[PDB]
This record gives C-alpha cells, sequence and structure tokens, in this order.
C-alpha cells in the first residue's frame, strides 16, 4: 500500500486533503506539504502537525503562545506524533514517521498551528 500523502492547495488557501487514512502494513509514512500560496511563513505560515484528537486543542493554543519563532508549537510538545517544519510561499517540507506510534481505533487530527488557521487547515488521521 501506499505510504505517502501530497498536501497541496489552492490560491485561496485551501488544501486537497481532510481525510488521510495510515495503511496498518505501513512502517513508516511520510507526508508531503507544499505552499501554494504569495505570502512568506510570518503571514501565512502553513504546517501538518499530528496528535490524538484529545491532545489537538492542547497543541494548538500552546503552540500559538510559543510563537512564532517556535514555529508556532510549545517546545519537547509529547503530544505531537510528527510534523512538518512552518512554511511560506515557495517552500516544502516533508516529514515521514514511525507508524509503530500509531494505535488501530484511536482518533487522530491533522492541523495547522499557525494562530486561527486550525478551524480550517485541519483534518482526520486514522490507522486501518
Ligand atoms: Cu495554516
Ligand atoms: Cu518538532
Amino acid at each position: 500500500a501506499e505510504c505517502s500523502v501530497d498536501i497541496q492547495g489552492n490560491d485561496q488557501m485551501q488544501f486537497n486533503t481532510n481525510a488521510i487514512t495510515v495503511d496498518k502494513s505501513c512502517k513508516q509514512f511520510t507526508v508531503n506539504l507544499s505552499h501554494p500560496g504569495n505570502l512568506p511563513k510570518n503571514v501565512m505560515g502553513e504546517n501538518w502537525v499530528l496528535s490524538t484528537a484529545a491532545d489537538m486543542q492542547g497543541v494548538v493554543t500552546d503552540g500559538m503562545a510559543s510563537g512564532l519563532d517556535k514555529d508556532y508549537l510549545k517546545p519537547d510538545d509529547s503530544r505531537v506524533i510528527a510534523h512538518t517544519k512552518l512554511i511560506g510561499s515557495g517552500e516544502k517540507d516533508s516529514v515521514t514517521f514511525d507508524v509503530s506510534k500509531l494505535k488501530e481505533g484511536e482518533q487522530y487530527m491533522f492541523f495547522c498551528t499557525f494562530p486561527g488557521h486550525s478551524a480550517l487547515h485541519k483534518g482526520t488521521l486514522t490507522l486501518k
């Protein structure tokens, strides 16, 4: 099975997937994120951050408090299962993580932690 996804977006900052299924037979999984816009990361930063659905609010809130210089993630946040760098126009990043960190049946969310974005830039992730 495929163990990679490419996440891409609009000129209007709309992204092309809101649900990711990680196949159980994957040993690693890769997310490729690319920025579709014209603005730099301090104005329109994008990242892809994975946590349990339960942890998403805490990660987002603490990330906002941490600020741009920390890519809007609290340092040493063990709630974060995997994530990309915060990227801006013309940039891309990839993250590969260990699928053994996921549990079948647990509910996961991926989201952007740039302030205010997570209500729009988010989706589910499932190990199946
Ligand atoms: Cu965003
Ligand atoms: Cu990190």
